[PDB]
């Protein structure tokens, strides 16, 4: 398990929970010195616990698929809650099993679903520390339009953050102030299956990427990642979806 504490969060003790999520999924191998998430794991094995906790001590406790870091459910209270999706009905067999009752939420967790259901594109959601501890508030009692916008907070707070060094580094500048992702951080989300996919394709093509994957720059400018020495890889990107589950 994992954990993070909102009361007297700074972006030390962020840092430090952004390294145990990461440095809790197992890899046997890494590619160019990042590491490979695994093809698969079998029972619980499968599903890491985060334990969260709003400024006023209150938990809830978020189920992660240690092959794709994407979040499949979360325990508040006495219920459980899944995304209405295969992946997360078959975490439900295996995580909070001792709920009272489990919710299946309204809507999958992919980015697209949740915008539809939040009501608005997390373009225009802020993220930040302050926004995952009214994230964690949000989701301690239901409520499913609310639900969606918190959800898009705390995936990208999390896992996105695990994910890439460069996100990690935006929420802890949004440590006391929260404000909308940057066209660069939308973009590394959207591009990480490809990313992943390309890193591996490139062990033998010398380096070098099969097809380019097209992103945006800190400073709102698009460009071209085409080989391995690109800073996106050899400093950014942190964890690598398996092309088996690509
Ligand atoms: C690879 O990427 C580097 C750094 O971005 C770039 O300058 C160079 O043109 C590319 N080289 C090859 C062989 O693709």
């Amino acid at each position: 398990d994992v954990s993070f504490r909102l009361s007297g969060a700074d972006p030390s003790s962020y840092g430090m929970f952004i390294k145990d999520l990461r440095n809790a999924l197992p890899h046997t191998e890494k590619v160019y010195n990042i590491p490979l998430l695994l093809p698969s794991v079998s029972g619980a094995g499968r599903y890491l616990l985060m334990h969260l906790f709003n400024y006023d001590g209150n938990t809830i406790t978020v189920a992660v698929d240690v092959t794709n870091v994407y979040i499949m459910g979360y325990l508040a209270l006495t219920t459980s809650y899944f995304f209405n999706e295969p992946a997360a009905d078959l975490a439900s067999q295996y995580v909070f099993r001792s709920a009272r009752r489990k919710i299946t939420l309204p809507y999958s967790g992919n980015y697209e679903r949740l915008q539809i259901a939040a009501g608005k594109p997390r373009e225009k959601i802020p993220i930040g520390l302050p926004a995952l501890d009214t994230a964690i508030s949000t989701l301690l009692h239901y409520d499913s339009t609310a639900a969606a916008g918190a959800l898009l907070v705390l995936i990208q707070t999390t896992a996105e953050a695990a994910r890439f060094k460069y996100i990690e580094q935006q929420i802890q500048e949004r440590a006391y102030r929260d404000e909308v992702p940057s066209s660069a951080t939308i973009s590394l989300e959207n591009s990480w299956s490809g990313l992943s996919k390309q890193i591996q394709l490139a062990q033998g093509n010398n380096g070098v990427f099969r097809t380019p994957t097209v992103l945006v720059d800190s400073k709102g400018n698009r460009v071209q990642i085409t080989n391995v020495t690109s800073n996106v890889v050899t400093s950014n990107i942190q964890l690598l979806l398996n092309t088996k589950n690509i």
